[PDB]
């Protein structure tokens, strides 16, 4: 046959891959083992981000491939049940229960988090190198460094939120104590502390053989304003025109009689997170007016489950197109968040003359069937590490001045400084209600973000008072930089150089391969004993030297690059049923004409973003000059 001739010319080939991708090699198809051959080449010459941007398009084309076939790895017994008509769920269930239309739980509260790479058994190194020491000389903020003009604390505040609808571990009621060595102690806030470790509930298979439950629904469903369950709903629902509770008078959240936030999801919350889940409350309830008065004969249920549909959907399209558009602030990406949405013939096309048919032409958003390459849908134990980004936050919140005629470029002056400690969980909702929306939203759109980089974790995270799942305070205080290292050891994520082997990325082989900065490879020299396969994943992920633009690493963008896309193509409301008979026509036509979050905020804030906002998206910093508009078309710009 002329199949085994090519394989055995593939066989030949593997002359030409790095060594330690023999493994995933075998377990490829002949055509998939060009593609790698090709993936790889590029990696070893010019690499994607230098190239015109269709061809850097063209180079993730085929990676996501790759990762799509090699990278989705099934965790647990899939919750197929008795079969069942999609029909009959023409809408999100409280629960995310009877989205696949194959398998009845995938998706749902409790269902297992699936893997993009192999687990790694870390059960005997849990404490080495020591995760306080980690924390201390790795993490601990020294100077605050920001990300200039273009991410930001609405765009901070926005990935949290999102978050709160995708990811949280199921806890198991046994405590582990971390205990702070003599060596760091000193510049530890707590020198021990206490957390529950991580459920580990057994599968009944032998290559993944335990896996963590996601208490939070992994569809993309809006879960941090809707529950992730029907008790959590029940909560937020006022069974009026298909509303959701929220203050008439303030526009903010109503509070407990504990002083706690009522929404979908408020656990380890802030300030900033309660604003959005109140801003997309107010546009889940505009839908419900829209609809209502559109059809008077459409109940209180109809009118929250096409409005739930419409909202979801207008928060995906906003991450995709504007935020994801910020943190990743290319003309490659431009292109590429853009296609993911509207295809690379675009906006205009589709619009016009509806889906081309293929993903790469027509976006993913719209296709005739869900895709799930074969694998349950599930957000993975990797995700959940390389979204761990908590160096974002600031010190301080920059409170402005907003009853000052705003400057050049809408610039307000600093009126006060307001601790990050007075603006999260309860203290911080009481904050909240004596600044206001408005007062908070301006001045998060006119403060940077933290960068993704060493050495640059908020010490308040160090000691803070974490929260159980329905935000009620804990007595046991974390040093969270420290934890995080601990979790994704316990949770058998790959380190840092297992993780890029892993996704077919070019391990490194010193500390000079990963940063450019002498002192910071001193101290990973020094915590590491030399050594860069025990480099924690969170360590080399906020180290690796960034791509011109990117505020994350590559290593972390090829997880969003395949696991952003699974969240839009996996899901019924977004492909099959993305559609006017599921959505209403005046609802699609809401999704379809809301391009943005400066959308969103004008809608309900007519005036804001006129007054104080000079950036194109909500997201930039918001006294941004202006800029005037690259004339080269975006598909043939060349990185510089
Ligand atoms: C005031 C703001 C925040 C606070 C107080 C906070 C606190 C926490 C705490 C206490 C945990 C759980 C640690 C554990 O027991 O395992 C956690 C987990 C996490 N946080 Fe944050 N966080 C905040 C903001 C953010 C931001 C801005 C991001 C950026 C993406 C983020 C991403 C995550 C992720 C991905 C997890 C892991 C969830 C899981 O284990 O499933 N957080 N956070
Ligand atoms: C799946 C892979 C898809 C993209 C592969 C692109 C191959 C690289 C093309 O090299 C060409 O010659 C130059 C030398 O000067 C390059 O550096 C330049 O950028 C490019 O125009
Ligand atoms: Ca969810
Ligand atoms: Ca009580
Ligand atoms: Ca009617
Ligand atoms: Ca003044
Ligand atoms: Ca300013
Ligand atoms: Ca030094
Ligand atoms: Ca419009
Ligand atoms: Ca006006
Ligand atoms: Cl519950
Ligand atoms: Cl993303
Ligand atoms: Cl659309």
């Amino acid at each position: 046959s002329m199949k085994v001739i090519t394989s055995l010319i593939s066989s030949i080939l593997l002359k030409f891959i790095h060594k330690d991708f023999h493994e995933i090699y075998a377990r490829m198809s002949l055509l998939d083992r060009f593609l790698l051959l090709i993936v790889h080449g590029v990696d070893k010459m010019v690499p994607w981000h230098k190239l015109p941007v269709f061809l850097g398009l063209t180079y993730l084309e085929v990676r996501r491939h790759l990762h799509q076939q090699y990278n989705l790895l099934n965790v647990g017994q899939t919750p197929t049940g008795i079969r069942f008509d999609p029909a009959n769920y023409p809408y999100r269930t409280a629960d995310g229960k009877f989205n696949d239309p194959f398998n009845e739980g995938v998706g749902s509260q409790n269902s297992f988090f699936g893997r993009n790479c192999p687990p790694v058994d870390q059960k005997s190194k849990l404490r080495r190198p020591d995760p306080m020491v980690v924390a201390t000389k790795l993490l601990g903020r020294k100077k605050f460094i920001d990300t200039g003009k273009q991410f930001n604390m609405i765009a901070a505040s926005w990935i949290q939120f999102m978050i709160h609808d995708w990811i949280d571990h199921l806890e198991d009621t046994h405590q582990i104590e971390l205990v702070a060595p003599k060596e760091v102690a000193s510049k530890c806030p707590l020198s021990s502390f206490r957390f529950l470790k991580t459920k580990e509930v057994p599968t009944g298979f032998f290559e993944i053989k335990t896996g963590s439950q996601n208490i939070r629904t992994p569809w993309w469903d809006s879960s941090v304003i809707y529950g992730s369950n029907s008790k959590t709903l029940d909560r937020v629902r006022t069974y009026k025109d298909g509303k959701l509770k929220i203050s008439e008078e303030t526009g903010l959240l109503l509070h407990d009689e504990d002083g706690l936030a009522i929404s979908g999801d408020i656990r380890n919350s802030w300030a900033g997170v309660s604003a959005l889940q109140a801003l997309f409350i107010k546009e889940h309830n505009a839908v419900c007016d829209a609809l209502k008065d559109e059809d008077d004969d459409l109940e209180d249920e109809d009118l929250y489950r096409y409005a739930r549909l419409v909202t979801s959907a207008v928060v995906a399209k906003i991450h995709t197109i504007d935020w994801t558009v910020q943190l990743l602030k290319t003309d490659t990406l431009l292109a590429g968040m853009r296609a993911n949405w509207y295809g690379l013939l675009g906006k205009k096309f589709k619009d016009s003359f509806g889906h081309a048919g293929s993903s790469i032409l027509g976006g993913v958003v719209g296709m005739k069937k869900p895709q799930n390459h074969g694998v349950p849908y599930s957000l993975t134990e990797d995700f959940t590490s390389v979204y761990r980004m908590h160096s974002l936050l600031p010190d301080q919140l920059h409170i402005l001045d907003i009853d000052d005629v705003p400057g050049t470029n809408k610039s307000l002056p600093l009126i006060q400084e307001i601790s990050m400690r007075d603006l999260i969980g309860r203290k911080g909702e009481e904050t909240m209600s004596h600044i206001g929306f408005t007062k908070l939203m301006v001045s998060m759109g006119h403060q940077a973000s933290g960068a993704l980089e060493l050495m640059n974790y908020p010490m308040w995270l160090r000691d803070i008072v974490p929260h159980d799942p329905n935000g009620q305070a804990r007595p046991d205080h974390v040093d969270l930089a420290a934890l995080e290292i601990y979790r994704d050891r316990e949770r058998s994520v790959p380190r840092y150089n297992e993780f890029r082997r892993s996704m077919f990325m070019i391990p490194i082989t010193k500390w000079e391969d990963l940063t450019e900065d002498e002192e910071a490879i001193e101290v990973l020299d020094d915590v590491y004993d030399g050594d860069v396969e025990e480099l924690d994943l969170l360590v080399g992920l906020m180290a690796e030297k960034k791509i011109k633009g990117f505020a994350i690493s590559e290593t972390a963008f090829y997880i969003f690059l395949i696991m952003a896309t699974r969240r839009l193509e996996a899901d019924r409301f977004f492909t099959s049923d993305f559609n006017e008979t599921i959505y209403t026509k005046k609802g699609l036509e809401w999704v379809n004409t809301t391009e943005s979050l400066k959308d969103v905020i004008d809608r309900h804030y007519p005036d804001m973003t006129d007054k104080w906002m000079n950036s194109e998206s909500a997201f930039s910093v918001w006294d941004s000059p202006p800029l005037t508009k690259n004339p080269i078309p975006l598909y043939l710009r060349i990185p510089s």
